[PDB]
């Protein structure tokens, strides 16, 4: 549904649209990637992200949070000029952080996706949204959430992030209605 999918025709975002945003991720792993990814995204077009994944993953260790985790200013310097990544130094830097957020995460509590999973109760919130001009781009829970992640150091996910993050992961469906792409929850 192109009213679903923001109005782009572009069928590499399309994808996105149809195979990845707001699809119920449960994997810890993939959630750390989701959301780092989505930590990138600030003043730039989702396109130029999702164009550059592989490029991304390459340059972070495929986004294993446990190498990731022990990166360094000196890794920082090399990726500065590493083809195909948006090299805007504190984006680059807030993937690091995040990485050891997720490490004292998973020691406090076990799990980073049972952690996310529980601010919506371990399933997703479906928004029962029809018009596309429904839609919201911030609320209380992804703004404590996003408090939350800064306690344990995460870095460039504010509130707006943070929300955009749970659509894209599926913890909110923000699919319209009628779109072929909407989830089934049970
Ligand atoms: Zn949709």
């Amino acid at each position: 549904m192109n009213e679903c999918a923001f109005g782009t025709k572009d069928p590499v975002y399309l994808n996105y649209h149809d195979h990845v945003w707001g699809q119920p991720l449960y994997d810890s792993k993939a959630l750390f990637k989701l959301l780092a990814l989505e930590s990138q995204h600030a003043g730039l077009s989702w396109l130029t992200i999702l164009k550059k994944k592989e490029a991304y993953e390459e340059a972070f260790y495929d986004f294993e949070p446990e190498k990731v985790a022990q990166m360094t200013a000196q890794d920082i310097d090399r990726l500065m000029t590493f083809p195909n990544i948006v090299h805007h130094r504190k984006k680059l830097e807030a993937i690091v952080n995040q990485a050891q957020g997720y490490l004292k995460i998973e020691q406090a509590y076990g799990s980073f996706s049972k952690f996310l999973w529980s601010y919506v109760n371990g399933k997703p919130k479906d928004l029962q949204y029809e018009h596309a001009s429904d839609r919201i781009t911030v609320d209380d829970t992804a703004t404590q959430l996003s408090k939350d992640l800064k306690q344990y150091g995460f870095k460039f996910l504010g509130p707006v992030t943070v929300f955009s993050f749970l659509e894209a992961a599926g913890l909110y469906d923000a699919h319209l209605k009628d779109c072929p792409s909407k989830p089934k929850h049970n």
